[PDB]
């Protein structure tokens, strides 16, 4: 399970591992992971899910502009759908110390290009402008945005689950119950009642935002 | 379906409904939907998803504070959960001009209770207390927050769904479907392409937010 570190922390002891709020980690009040090849040991309560790496929802022009303007690193970006024209995609770039949009066109046959060449989804689109430049200027790479840990998402329990096995968490219906890890189609790694653990997604209605 | 006012809206016609901003509405570009027993019309893009009325997450005693306190009516509240020693929830009114707390505990056989009566879910505890006093003050009463629209809720699609009758949103794998609704666990209606309908939880793995 990966997660973004939510505090710094300083190796403790010989076995932990040393991460800034905001790392990305591959993840019993401890679990152990690894970082840039180093690993070790890590404190539960400093890791969160980790957010989306670009995709930014409807984040207006504006907003797109700050937060990317912001970063240390060109070709630093985020994709943002409109929330005016709503089916449109557009893309946004640190350009220097400046934001270079570009729009993302679909050509009806459900694909995404910028000019020249098609691809099938906005990541393979992505990814294939990771290498292969954004633009004549052949440095401007997109990578990920310096991400920063977000509030928790909270899912809420259709009905008790006894923890059939070990790893399983335990939950009664009603219990509000924080993910940690939710990319698994049937097995989400939530956090409870004081325990983590496996738990599957189609016993547990989501809990929608409102901060 | 129901659904979030996200912006204010006069009866631009004689179909039609005004909303305020915030305002809670039962919900081929304009729904039918109702508010206070007079319905009408309305925008599509002028809803959004109805946010949890009270479950605020790890949301700290300040903010609790904070946004409670600045709120039109005596027993606002809100129940969050505590950053610091996980397991536990605590409940925070609004009593007069100032934001007084309640531990809520829960004993061991799982039931959440104040003090005297316990309930099996801290919803069943907040419906309890919002007719029943939570003081010997026999007003205080639970009066959900004045709620207001979030960012929208983005899932992504595992598989392609060439929509099989309609109501159903048709999207490739890959594409970010926006949810408008997903209170029902097999089917949730979202707006992907311009278009907006129908599509089942199986096919779209979430997207975490990041903003």
């Amino acid at each position: 399970m990966e997660a973004i570190a939510k505090y710094d922390f300083k190796a403790t002891a010989d076995d932990e591992l040393s991460f800034k709020r905001g790392d990305i980690l591959k993840v019993q009040n401890w679990y152990k992971a690894e970082l840039n090849g180093k690993d070790g040991f890590i404190p539960k309560n400093y890791i969160e899910m980790k957010p989306h790496p670009w995709f930014f929802g409807k984040i207006p022009r504006a907003k797109a502009e700050e937060m990317l303007s912001k970063q240390r690193h060109d070709g630093a970006f985020l994709i943002r759908e409109s929330e005016s024209a709503p089916g449109d995609f557009s893309l946004s770039v640190k350009f220097g110390n400046d934001v270079q949009h570009f729009k993302v066109l679909r050509d009806g046959a459900g694909k995404y290009f910028l000019w020249v060449v098609k691809f099938n989804s906005l990541n393979e689109l992505v990814d294939y402008h990771r290498s292969t430049s954004v633009s004549r200027n052949q440095q401007i790479f997109l990578r990920d945005i310096e991400q920063v840990p977000q509030q928790p998402t909270y899912v809420q329990a259709l009905f008790d689950f006894d923890p059939q096995e070990d790893g399983e968490l335990g939950f009664r219906r009603g219990d509000f119950i924080h993910v940690m890890d939710n990319s698994d189609p049937n097995w989400w790694k939530g956090a409870c009642h004081g325990q983590t653990g496996m738990f599957p997604r189609n016993y547990v209605t989501p809990v929608n935002r409102n901060v």
